[PDB]
């Protein structure tokens, strides 16, 4: 998933509309824009599909407003992939809604107290719909109107003692303005920009990706704290305040890895100059462990993998060359697999040892099948280099990964994975080199969210319970 | 435009709009498909919208039989954009439908000869209608029936004769097969593929591209010679025949350059290398020609010149990095009471006090080229070079390729330091003709000659400087 959020001095549909195409990599299951027109009132855009399929100009139109959310979703299985997108919305106390890219561990409990305590009802399986309930309930607490910058700080602060896991969101309330947070482990990505229109006008934004920002014009001020959260006054007036009791820095690893742009800045580390490095430690690991292999070409698989398996042809002083090309549109198969993806260019096959590079390999199938198609391009052996180490165990903080029995690396042996997916060689990266690859862009940044291959999770609440329930 | 045309022994729906979906980069304006029922029916569908948003399964579904072709139109401007979309078809003689790439330069002449002789009405200003009536007033010559190759080779051939310009045709005629065919200049592209099912049955397929043989699993047999015609007819006979006076290979030097996929091979280029090595020669071209200039690092400007600038990069001995990246999904900017940002974003972190040469595979108004250049000067670049890829566009491609209006072309008129002023670059380098036409000629040398008229002005075809001459006989 995706989110963005503008508190502007002038319309907002468009921006967001330009923000949410440019975060559109994070999910296209279902697209939502939710505004605050000048009578204070929600103006609400969602449903299944695209941003350029959900938003045509009747309801731009109706988007009318200076301040607004909007937020993409990735297909998370399990919550319908049918089910009811984001943004939420709930009318008391106030008018609030919000958006959220993460996962709660303690959703169950969650909605078991709001039913309880508070007798707020949940429609979905959405556990966004319970953070922006627990939220509310918080907000519920207060007399004085309007609420005061720290009431709100102070309703952040209850509801993260309440839930754990992770989670960047951004929310509005009526008759008040925006708030941005971000998890105590600041393990999901999140942004705020900032765009002076002249001098006394400045507009706020925060975003999952600092490409946002940019294609906005909007000048990149820092991530969001984790635990921190961010109020903007409808008067343009910023608040900050840390409201997590233990704030520690453990990043996405995956989103250096695959699932974030290569032109945003998280964390400070660019993700780009991260992907090379990792490029440059698998290179250096091939050239060890492999020293007595015969290779005649690195050939990238696209698109993430690119520029790393250049670095890694640069450090085994071996060429590079494009031996696949991904298809640019794909269309679907009627009721009347990678090649439809993919396509390989024969010539660069032909009668040469080749050494294919990947981000990562999941369930397998792809990496098997590419390889195949190396085969019949006239590749006589294939070796397989993954960016990422082995995927062994699931991430339960928003990035949607298959069952662990889906996971081929999930009890198996590097060789019975060679074996199963048919190439000569395979190796992985280093999860301690990966770290490395990254870490170097930002040393601050001493330990980083890295479940899915190490089976650890920062928020130590996971065990076989919360995943079989999964 | 491109197309494609399969004689398949079973179902070619699918087939055809997954040929279409890998030919999708030749034309996103609108798509077609068009097959023949059991029943000698065609069953078509055609719309506006890419492949992917014209073909829903109810269509599909209603897409049967074994053969069938299919078209994705290129927005060509001054034919609507909004008028109808191919394949056309006609209900006589026989029924004939033809998908079809390319520009007719006597097309004028063509629809009043259409009108006056046969009384065949045109209803669109597309000139694939017109080479489709052509073709079908000629075939209405013959009685016997059916038609056997040899005359409808012979429909061709006298067809070749009519028109005049740049083609690569894909038809069918009921109760008959599939054919197909390519101007005597040998311009558009056009290839022809198998796949074998048994001890006789075989199927074949044509395209404007080898991608499209590929991703559908037939084996790759060769282009189809310039003038050259095929058919296929509906049992699986494959007939050829040169229905040209004076065939040549003349293929479009502009498919290399940025048309095409780099994964088809046109004419026996791979265009995948023919790119790399236009790389090759700039870099040495900026060797040459700058030697004292000072750069940091090679940037390309996505997606074409990625590795054209690798090239450039290792010729130089300069570092390559990634600089732009290329938005994969743009929206509809709505009117509320086309921007470079909009389709790319700039790295920050790869401009920042550092001397640039950015990379891109030609241009052609300059707009963008000026806007991507301000955008290396915001993101705290020095100085800015450009280097092209491709060599100075200043004229009109009247061959099959959209091209903007003459006066649009910043190079029309313009040298290169003008335009380097009016782009705001420190410094413009573009491609020798010369060095290009040698760049993709090292990939097949019996290719003599290439069409380029949108950098040398001199139009292949026979009609187009007659016509230069008819016009100063006036003024
Ligand atoms: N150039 C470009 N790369 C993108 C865009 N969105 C996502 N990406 C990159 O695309 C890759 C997609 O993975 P793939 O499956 O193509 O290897 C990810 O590494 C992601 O960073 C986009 O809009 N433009
Ligand atoms: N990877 C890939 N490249 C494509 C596809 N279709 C066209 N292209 C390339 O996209 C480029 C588009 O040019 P651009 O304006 O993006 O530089 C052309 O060089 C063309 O070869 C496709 O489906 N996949
Ligand atoms: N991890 C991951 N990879 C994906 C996804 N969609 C496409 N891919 C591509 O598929 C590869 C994993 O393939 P698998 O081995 O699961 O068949 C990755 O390298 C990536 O480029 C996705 O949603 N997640
Ligand atoms: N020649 C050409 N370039 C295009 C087209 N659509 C996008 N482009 C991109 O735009 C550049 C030319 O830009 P111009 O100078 O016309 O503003 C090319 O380098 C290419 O990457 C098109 O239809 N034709
Ligand atoms: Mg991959
Ligand atoms: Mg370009």
């Amino acid at each position: 998933c995706g989110i963005v959020g503008i508190a502007g001095v002038m319309p907002v549909n468009q921006s967001i509309y330009d923000a949410l195409t440019v975060l559109q990599h994070r999910g296209q299951d279902a697209a939502g824009i939710i505004t605050i027109d000048a009578n204070n009132c929600f103006r609400l855009r969602k449903a299944n599909g695209l941003v350029s399929d959900v938003f045509e100009a009747r309801h731009m139109q109706r988007l009318q407003g200076n301040m607004g959310i909007g937020h993409v979703r990735y297909p998370t299985a399990g919550s319908s992939s049918a089910s009811e997108a984001q943004p939420f919305y709930v009318n008391s106390p106030y008018g609030i809604t919000l958006a959220h890219n993460g996962n709660l561990t303690n959703a169950h409990e969650l909605r078991k107290k709001l039913f309880e305590e508070k007798r707020r009802h949940i429609n979905t399986t959405s556990d966004s719909e319970i953070l922006l309930n627990i939220f509310a309930s918080e907000l519920d607490n207060f007399r004085h109107y309007p609420l005061e910058a720290d009431n709100i700080f102070a309703a952040i602060a209850a509801t993260n003692r309440l839930i754990r896991g992770a989670y960047a969101c951004v929310a509005m309330i009526i008759g008040h303005g925006m708030v941005a947070f971000r998890d105590p482990n600041g393990i999901r990505p999140l942004v705020l920009g900032k765009r002076d229109i002249d001098e006394n006008r400045t507009e706020y934004m925060v975003a999952s990706e600092s490409v946002a920002l940019d294609t906005l014009g909007f000048d990149f001020l820092r991530d969001v704290a984790p635990g921190e959260a961010i109020y903007i006054t409808e008067e343009g007036q910023l608040f900050t305040r840390q409201c997590a009791d233990n704030p520690v820095s453990n990043p996405c690893l995956f989103e250096y890895v695959y699932f974030a742009r290569p032109d945003s800045f998280i964390d400070k580390i660019s993700v780009y100059s991260a992907r090379v490095n990792m490029g440059t430690k698998l290179g250096e690991k091939i050239a060890r462990e492999w020293e007595d292999l015969d290779i005649d070409v690195v050939i990238p698989i696209p698109e993430t993998s690119c520029d790393i398996a250049l670095e890694i042809a640069r450090i085994l002083g071996k060429p590079y060359r494009q031996g696949f090309v991904k298809n640019r549109y794909v269309g679907r198969t009627f009721i009347m697999s990678v090649r439809r993806k993919l396509n390989a260019n024969r010539a660069e096959f032909r009668d040469k040892n080749v050494l294919l590079v990947d981000d990562s390999i999941v369930r397998g199938t792809t990496s098997e099948q590419i390889i195949e198609m190396a085969r019949e391009a006239g590749a006589k052996k294939v070796y397989l280099a993954s960016a990422a180490p082995e995927i062994r165990f699931p991430n339960v903080y928003g990035i949607d990964m298959p069952s662990a029995t889906e996971l081929i690396a999930h009890g198996r042996e590097v060789d019975e994975i060679r074996q199963i997916i048919g190439a000569d060689g395979l190796i992985f990266q280093d999860l301690n080199d990966l770290i490395d690859a990254v870490r170097a862009e930002n040393p601050d940044i001493q330990q980083f969210e890295c479940s899915v291959f190490n089976g650890v999770y920062v928020t130590k609440d996971v065990d076989q319970g919360y995943l079989d329930f999964l």
